[PDB]
């Protein structure tokens, strides 16, 4: 499912992300925008052989199975396919794993480069939250 700015913020909200760990709503649509672009059908492999999934691109190396990374820890304890479903309610809880591990959204690549330090609320802006 592809989603909209706004609808995906509301959906995020609802799901308990908005100030997850001191994070606002604006950074994790600003997140979703760069690694996905709003598509919970994304995919990227990587060099190591792992595979990013989903809106939030959740890594198959630590965070969940895919049975073809060697070697994977499933942290989140589902398969990643679960992470490409129109139903955010998996990547929401996975997502709040991963951001309470140590390093924050760093774990984040495209949030550490593209939205860290950036306005991020106007990400929110015109929404009715």
């Amino acid at each position: 499912k592809v989603f909209g700015r706004c609808e995906l913020a509301a959906a995020m909200k609802r799901h308990g992300l908005d100030n997850y760990r001191g994070y606002s709503l604006g950074n994790w649509v600003c997140a979703a925008k760069f690694e996905s672009n709003f598509n919970t059908q994304a995919t990227n492999r990587n060099t190591d052989g792992s595979t990013d999934y989903g809106v939030l691109q959740i890594n198959s190396r630590w965070w969940c199975n895919d049975g073809r990374t060697p070697g994977s820890r499933n942290l989140c304890n589902i398969p990643c396919s679960a992470l490409l479903s129109s139903d955010i309610t998996a990547t929401v809880n996975c997502a709040k794993k991963i951001v309470s591990d140590g390093n924050g959204m760093n774990a984040w690549v495209a949030w550490r480069n593209r939205c860290k330090g950036t306005d991020v609320q106007a990400w929110i802006r015109g929404c009715r939250l």
